[PDB]
């Protein structure tokens, strides 16, 4: 089923931020959003905030159909610690490994993860098509 895939695919994402990413040492500072209150200027600099409960939520959701789309999120998270801290602050040496261990993972879950993705394209490629066929009858 599309939706039996969609689990996997979503199971084998959130295991990743689970237990690699957020296993990184010294990785709080990225587990969850910033609180406004606590950090006052973050969001004046920061316009597009990512964090690893953020992406957990959206796995919840289904929101990742692709490697790609997942990895566009990951990669915020990176980029705003340049941006926010620099790029040779220890924030962002942190960052960069919990990217790097990301990348791992995909990369030896690589083949299950592009079999999923492919058949929910194709899937719902499928359904659109019979939904659109359907409401012209
Ligand atoms: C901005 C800074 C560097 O860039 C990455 C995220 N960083 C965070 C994150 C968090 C959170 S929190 C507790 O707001 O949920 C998401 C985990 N807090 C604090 C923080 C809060 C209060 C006093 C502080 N003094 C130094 C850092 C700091 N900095």
């Amino acid at each position: 089923s599309m939706d039996d895939d969609q689990v996997a695919f979503s199971f084998i994402l959130d295991n990743i931020v689970t237990q690699k990413m957020m296993a990184v040492p010294d990785s709080w500072p990225f587990h969850h959003p910033v609180n406004k209150k606590f950090v006052p200027d973050y969001y004046k600099v920061i316009v597009n905030p990512m964090d690893l409960e953020t992406i957990r939520k959206n796995i919840s959701k289904h929101k990742y159909q692709s490697r790609e789309s997942f990895l566009d999120d990951v990669n915020l998270i990176l980029a705003n610690s340049v941006k926010y801290n620099g790029p040779e602050s220890q924030y962002t040496k942190t960052a960069q490994e919990i990217v790097n261990v990301c990348y791992q993972t995909l990369t030896e879950y690589d083949e299950h993860l592009t079999q999923l993705e492919k058949d929910i394209c194709t899937a719902k490629e499928a359904a659109l098509e019979e939904a659109e066929l359907e409401s012209l009858d």
